């Protein structure tokens, strides 16, 4: 069975039965990742004496959208030796090499079958490796990106002080705000997570897999578009029709040339400098999907939305976007 041959009326069952990972498998993976997290927090890295002050899971394991097919766990490490955005940028690779050097001597990680260490140019660079789980000894890929801790402790989803974004804009994808990128997707209703899984699965299997060399947009852009569709289309209803949501996202993808989306979730227009930044962003070539966590980033800029629209057009012709009386599923209003 696959998505395109799944009737719209059966999408809830498809997501639940085909796309959800087994809960014990997820726990197996997180148990192994915990050892990496503990290593990072506890190790006195010998650069000065360097510490990872905080480690956060991001991407699918961080925001609750892990799929059956997910085989990577993404971590962001906040470093003691970065005191500005500029310092993090300058010493990003230095820190990854330091962490890598030290991992090869870690009895704990060696006992988890650590292998395949390399740096990958993931914009920004990531240290990438595999470890083996404790039960099955199955391999899982783990990635680490270093960050300047620009934000202090607070409730999930409070607003950063405007001065943080003023400094960002003065300083000239920003892992300093990765907790916010996480939270924006994580702190949503269960059924929205099902729609996110569905869209991500579709994107990976029918778009990314088919054009693996193309400059396709990041999954985050698709997450933001999906959230937008739901927020506007249902007035943030925890109860909604999954099939209508999926069709709505496909329709929106067709219209990429006129998409202009932003939020004042983590920044508002009250600060003149932030307002000026956002105003400037919104006048640029569309699609614009402004990062709710970072007013300087149009997450959609520069990517092959033309390819995505081509696949969305095909998707809309499939059983997953038709009812059982051969009527197209109707999309939400905005």
């Amino acid at each position: 069975q696959e998505l395109y041959s799944t009737p719209a009326s059966r999408l809830d069952s498809f997501v639940a039965q085909w796309l959800q990972p087994h809960r014990e498998w997820k726990e197996e993976v997180l148990d192994a990742v915990r050892t990496v997290e503990e290593f990072l927090r506890q190790e006195h890295f010998q650069g000065q004496d360097v510490r990872v002050l905080k480690v956060v899971k991001v991407g699918s394991f961080g925001n609750g959208t892990v799929l059956r097919s997910t085989r990577e766990v993404e971590l962001v490490a906040f470093l003691s030796c970065f005191h500005s955005f500029q310092e993090a940028a300058k010493h990003h690779k230095d820190v990854l090499r330091l962490i890598w050097k030290t991992m090869w001597q870690s009895q704990d990680l060696l006992d988890l079958g650590l292998e395949d260490l390399r740096m990958e140019q993931r914009v920004p660079d990531a240290l990438v490796f595999t470890i083996q789980t404790r039960g099955t000894a199955e391999p899982i890929t783990v990635t680490i990106v270093p960050a300047y801790r620009a934000l202090g402790p607070s409730l999930p989803n409070s607003q950063p002080p405007p001065e943080v974004y003023v400094s960002l804009i003065k300083a000239c994808f920003c892992p300093s705000f990765s907790e916010l990128q996480r939270n924006f997707v994580k702190h949503r209703p269960t059924k929205l997570k099902s729609l996110l899984r569905l869209v991500k699965h579709w994107y990976q299997q029918y778009v990314k897999a088919r054009s693996p060399r193309a400059n396709l947009p990041p999954l985050y852009a698709l997450e933001l578009l999906t959230i937008y569709a739901w927020e506007m289309g249902t007035e943030e209803d925890e109860n909604f029709m999954l099939d209508e949501g999926f069709t709505t996202v496909m329709d929106l993808l067709l219209e990429y040339e006129v998409i202009c989306i932003y939020w004042t979730k983590y920044y508002t227009l009250h600060n003149a400098i932030i307002e000026d930044c956002v105003r400037k962003q919104l006048k640029k070539e569309r699609p614009i999907i402004l990062d709710p966590a970072d007013p300087t980033l149009n997450v959609a800029e520069g990517y092959r939305w033309d390819i995505v629209a081509q696949r969305a057009s095909q998707c809309l012709k499939q059983d997953c976007c038709y009812d059982n009386r051969e009527n197209p599923i109707s999309s939400w209003n905005v």
